[PDB]
């Protein structure tokens, strides 16, 4: 076609303008987020039962609920937690791209039929259903740095005057408060209470009647009387709205006009609804608000508006309520965007610098400078065409590819500056002939690069989604390019197209070169070996080279994990947090910007026992030396926190994609598969655990991710004694209930806001198995009766956290592979070890292990089919079932050298490596096709030298390669390959391409012109 | 028997949550004396009502 286009180039700028327009407007329609969505869609199911425990939750609620997740569509598997604090999560991951909105329906929708069987304590707290993400966009924090407001106070505000305000802002796909909102507290004491013969119940059943909301008709409305006039609305009883009115509740009255008020039997005051998770920001009372993306909005965009809205409203409410930002995934994104953009921009500067040094010109270097931004822009419109988005993955997608289009450009405008040179004609007739000798090659290598690329985007699950990111990016760029280099370039270099230390130091090294390559080709199969080494070499390096997904990076933050033992205590846990806080602020004072610490958020349960402390460092800048980086600061910490009392305190850097498949580790789940109680499974679990320590061969750290039985204090109502005295089994339980774990009466309104009303014993009368003796119940005949009278107490163990995989009591263990061996082969062991447990016990693999198992290994099976299409395609580029062979044998060259990510640096086969390892095999076989083209072409058209051509071929070729291969490496060499911060993947992408690219050229200059020779002569031979 | 009462009790609440939903242009509710409430969400044209 281009020949018809070189003729009207006037048009092949309209084609170029459109594209640019589309790609420009597409830029704006692009959402921007750190990563895309790559976890399969899960759905948690939470639930409460104030003061329960695992059995009393697993059997009142998590079961039941779970006997009903039947009906729901595409479900992968379903686990569930039941811990000792009334909580029940019940997430349900679902097949790859099922519609999340529609799965959450049904899941939820189908809950709706179990509620009838949930107990009334729970259906009041309500079971919510939502989409599993627990860590996203930014997390504003609201502290007070002048001890006026407490946790609960600050929460409230944040709830009452700003939570929704954000919540509805272009983005804000969901808010999640970091505390409560006030609630009417009503802390009784058996004493002041037993003195009036009233129990909790009496209190409960008063806060009801007294604080409720009645009904009372209009006046007219419903059928009235003839000729009436006033209709008005009657306003009967309506909820109390204060600790005042609450204080005053007629609880008792006895022959004295005795006025026993709720105010006596206990003590009233606003407070928080839950009280068992202490948030505080750098030793200050705090009550943050986390904010998730938006689905299709813009990480940058919306962060800014959140910052807007927050601004504007901070001019409010006394005592400094200073808004902090202990986490914002945005700076990190913007700095990536800011790089890459330079990587591209600069990558071009390179093609201007390089190329000059080669084509005495200027109006020549102007061509690839008008082709690149044309090809980039415009792929930005194919991204918007497939709904894709501007995210880390998608960006490096074009950088890993910067070198494939750039090339393409150079390749054309440098054949014309040869043809109108090697006794050529003018610009026109040059192009025509030039752009027409690479014409069909420029195509064909299209179809080729489409394979050895397409194949990705066919992979597994959590991953493979990533891979897709890369695949369509490249192929969309790549092919989009090949299309301008058949339309705008062939009309752009025609029409435009007309130091001693070079030219006068090249025209002769070429000659030395081709000459050097000249001969050394008689014994053809000279270097047929040597090469065979190379291949064999790779086949070594590969195995040797470790594996990963995404190299971890320094980001704004990281965390410390505290874990006081067995049954510790919030208070005992705080101090540990205060240290953690300390040995961070003040001993790391030029890096820790803040620590946000909370106790109650363990990572393997909750309870006064564990807490965790999220620390936010200072800007990558003020953090210069490698010693001032995360993968460094945590080292100190981790250690510096060993040498601590009974308080395991870890620290560690979060992974690339928080919400995704972590370590190359495994996730194993031991299933109850029959009768076998907790115990039996435990003995079972313990069998296998111990069994696998005896095997650090296949490495390990096999660890139950869950909680050992702890001891627990066991009441026990004597039914009979209950009956004998006048004492209701119900009345007992509410009193003991309410007292100790507290009950949630009903609601009331407080400054225009409905808010719960709880009522439970002061803390003083509920700390120790004694105290139980303080509690009295009113019996039939009207005499208070103490526990001992109708109940006995024993210690015992039980589980504070009962976990269970699809339907069935389970226990989850995780662990690594082997510093030597593969995640894969390490699972297999774990499985044989499973193979011999007691009979009852079954085993099943979830999680990362689920995919890894299912799909996993396909790299072979897929690229088989590419290497076939590559052949097929390639064969008919030429016209033989053999010649294409001379194009293939390039693959190994580029691979080795690319694999000296092993022997040169200290890296791993991680994704960013493999994508590059593909980008690299494209220029490599591209080079091949051309050299094997000009190989025949003048061998076939001018019947030239069976070997004479080959030499000439490579001759008219050493400059294209040397040209491109230069601007590339240098282009990839910058911060790409030598970096400080917001990087990781920068080292990733470069290093891979950086080497391998070396070998791809500096080693194919000799082989490829071989190869072609070693063949094209093995076929129709004698 | 419920001035405001309804709104701020049922209205505000159901409203608090109507956030997230894609393609939303404007929300508008009218809390009523009779105790009746009517939240209303309306999406960008094209959007898929189911
Ligand atoms: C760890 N998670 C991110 C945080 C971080 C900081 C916090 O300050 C908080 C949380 C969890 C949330 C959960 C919420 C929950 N809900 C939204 C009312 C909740 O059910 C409880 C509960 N266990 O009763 C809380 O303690 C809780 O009120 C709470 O105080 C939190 C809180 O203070």
């Amino acid at each position: 076609m281009p020949n018809f286009f070189i003729d009207r180039p006037i048009f092949a700028w309209v084609i170029a303008i459109i594209i640019m327009l589309a790609g420009g407007l597409a830029i704006l329609k692009l959402p921007v987020a750190q990563y895309p969505t790559i976890a399969p869609p899960a759905v948690t199911i939470s639930a409460s039962y104030p003061g329960a425990d695992a059995k009393t939750v697993q059997d009142t609620v998590t079961q039941v609920i779970e006997q009903n997740m039947n009906g729901i569509d595409n479900l992968m598997y379903m686990s569930s937690n039941s811990d000792s604090t009334g909580t029940v999560q019940i997430t349900l991951t679902f097949e790859s791209g099922t519609d999340a909105d529609i799965a959450q329906v049904q899941v939820q929708n189908k809950l709706q039929l179990a509620m009838p069987l949930l107990p009334q304590e729970v259906q009041q707290q309500g079971v919510s259903v939502e989409k599993s993400s627990s860590s996203f966009l930014m997390v504003v924090g609201v502290i007070n740095t002048d001890g006026t407001m407490t946790q609960e106070d600050i929460s409230d505000y944040v709830a009452a005057n700003m939570k929704d305000a954000i919540s509805r802002t272009s983005g804000v796909g969901d808010v999640q408060l970091f505390g409560s909102q006030y609630a009417m507290r009503i802390w009784m004491n058996p004493n002041e209470l037993n003195k009036f013969q009233l129990t909790p119940v009496d209190v409960i059943t008063a806060i009801k009647a007294q604080n409720a909301q009645v009904a009372a008709g209009q006046l007219g409305g419903t059928p009235p009387v003839k000729g009436q006039q006033l209709n008005a609305s009657i306003i009967a009883q309506t909820r109390l709205t204060s600790t005042e009115e609450f204080g005053k509740i007629l609880l008792k009255v006895n022959q004295d006009g005795s006025r026993v008020l709720l105010r006596d039997v206990a003590k009233i005051e606003l407070g928080g609804e839950n009280y068992d998770i202490i948030a505080e920001f750098n030793g200050q009372p705090a009550s943050g608000l986390g904010i998730k993306l938006a689905t299709g909005a813009n990480a940058l965009d919306t962060a800014a508006a959140i910052r807007a809205e927050l601004a504007k409203m901070e001019p409010f409410f006394p005592s400094g309520l200073k808004i902090v930002y202990p986490y914002d995934t945005t700076p990190f994104v913007k700095i990536s965007i800011h790089e890459v953009v330079k990587t591209l921009v600069e990558a071009i500067i390179l093609v201007f610098l390089v190329m000059y040094l080669f084509l005495q010109n200027f109006r020549a270097t102007l061509i690839p400078t008008i082709a690149v931004p044309v090809v980039l822009l415009g792929t930005f419109a194919v991204l918007a065409a497939f709904g894709f988005s501007i995210n880390t993955l998608t960006m490096f997608g074009m950088v890993l590819a910067i070198g494939l289009l750039v090339d393409d450009a150079i390749v054309v405008v440098e054949n014309v500056e040869r043809v109108m040179a090697e006794e050529g004609l003018p610009p026109k007739e040059a192009t025509r002939k030039s752009m027409g000798q690479i014409q069909g090659a420029l195509v064909g290598i299209a179809m080729v690069l489409s394979a050895v690329f397409v194949p990705m985007a066919f992979f597994g699950g959590s991953t493979g989604a990533i891979y897709r990111q890369f695949s369509i990016t490249i192929v969309s760029a790549m092919a989009l390019s090949v299309l301008v280099a058949l339309i705008l370039t062939p009309a752009l270099c025609a029409t435009m197209l007309k130091f001693g230390w070079f030219n006068r130091m090249f025209e002769k090294s070429t000659h030395h070169y081709t000459d050097s390559v000249g001969g050394i080709l008689r014994s053809t199969g000279r270097y047929l070996v040597l090469y065979l080494i190379i291949v064999v070499g790779m086949a070594y390096l590969f195995v040797r080279l470790p594996s990963s997904f995404l190299p971890d990076e320094d980001q704004g933050v990281f965390m410390t994990m505290v874990q006081l033992p067995a049954g510790a205590t919030q208070e005992r846990t705080q101090k540990v947090l205060n240290e953690v806080t300390h040995y961070y602020l003040t001993k790391e004072k030029n890096n820790v910007e803040s620590v946000f610490a909370v106790n109650g958020f363990g990572f393997a349960g909750r309870g006064q026992n564990t807490g965790i402390a999220f620390v936010s460092l200072k800007d990558w800048a003020d953090r210069p030396g490698e010693e001032n980086k995360v993968e460094a600061i945590t080292m100190r910490a981790t250690r510096a926190f060993s040498q601590i009392k009974d308080a395991m305190v870890f620290a560690f850097n979060l992974p690339a994609i928080v919400e995704l498949g972590t370590a190359t580790g495994f996730d194993f789940e031991l299933i109850d598969q029959a009768g076998l109680g907790h115990e039996k499974l435990t003995q079972a679990r313990n069998q296998l655990l111990a069994e696998a320590a005896k095997h650090p061969d296949m490495l390990t750290s096999v660890r139950p991710n869950g909680l050992e039985d702890t001891p627990q204090f066991k009441i026990d109502i004597d039914q009979e004694k209950a009956q004998a005295l006048g004492v209701s089994i119900n009345d007992i339980n509410t009193t003991l209930g309410a007292a100790w774990g507290g009950s949630y009466v009903n609601d009331f309104i407080d400054r225009g806001r409905v808010k719960k009303v709880y009522v439970m014993s002061e803390a003083k009368y509920r700390m120790l198995p004694d105290d139980i003796g303080d509690w009295y119940v009113r019996a039939a005949d009207g005499q208070m009766v103490p526990f001992s009278a109708f109940s006995s107490s024993r210690w015992e163990y039980g589980s504070p956290r009962l976990e269970r995989y699809n339907g069935l009591p389970s226990m989850e263990i995780l662990g690594q592979a082997a510093p030597g061996k593969s995640t894969g082969e390490a699972m297999e062991l774990m499985e044989q070890l499973a193979s011999k447990l007691p009979t009852g016990v079954g085993y099943d693999w979830t999680g990362m292990s689920y995919q890894e198992r299912l799909s996993g290994n396909q790299a072979p099976s897929l690229y088989a089919i590419s290497l076939i299409v590559v052949f097929l395609c390639l064969a008919a580029l030429y016209e033989s079932w053999s010649i294409p062979f001379s194009v293939m044998l390039v693959v190994p060259l580029g691979v080795i050298g690319a694999l000296l990510a092993a022997t040169f640096r200290g890296l791993t086969n991680d994704v960013y490596f493999q994508v590059g390892l593909l980008t690299t095999i494209g220029l490599s076989a591209k080079n091949a096709i051309l050299i094997v083209e000009f190989a025949k072409d003048l061998m076939d058209k001018e019947g030239k030298g069976l070997i004479e051509a080959t030499l000439d071929a490579v001759r008219m070729r050493l400059r294209p390669i040397l040209m491109t291969s230069l601007a590339f490496i240098l282009g990839v060499m910058p911060l790409v390959i030598s970096t400080g911060a917001g990087s990781g993947a920068q080292n990733a992408v470069g290093t891979g391409v950086m080497g391998g690219m070396v070998t791809a050229t500096v080693l194919a200059i000799f082989f490829v012109p071989v190869f072609f020779v070693v063949v094209r002569r093995r076929f129709s031979r004698k």
